[PDB]
């Protein structure tokens, strides 16, 4: 049975106006800003951007990828779609 959302963990992380996005939750690192509460901070593989998102809008990957893991012409997605099968605990700063 699941258990809540931790870091490393690998999702679809939606955001108003661009499809399901393949991501990850992120650590938070000493002395960053910490994200606000009941939200994570999402780091989207192929833009490598962060944003704050709760439950609500993260989709575990290892069940959605037949349904959301398909190219999309958005900028950056392809990109993201090899970084989350091939290294998704990299670092990609």
């Amino acid at each position: 049975m699941p258990h809540a959302f931790k870091p490393g963990d690998l999702v679809f992380a939606k955001m108003k106006g661009y499809p399901h996005w393949p991501a990850r939750i992120d650590d938070i690192a000493d002395g960053a800003v910490k994200p606000p509460p009941n939200k994570y901070p999402i780091f989207f593989f192929g833009t490598h951007e962060t944003a704050f998102l709760g439950p609500k809008d993260l989709f575990p990957y290892d069940k959605s990828k037949d349904k959301y893991g398909k190219p999309n012409k958005r900028k950056g997605f392809n990109e993201g779609l090899w970084e989350i099968q091939n290294n998704p605990h990299a670092s990609y700063s």
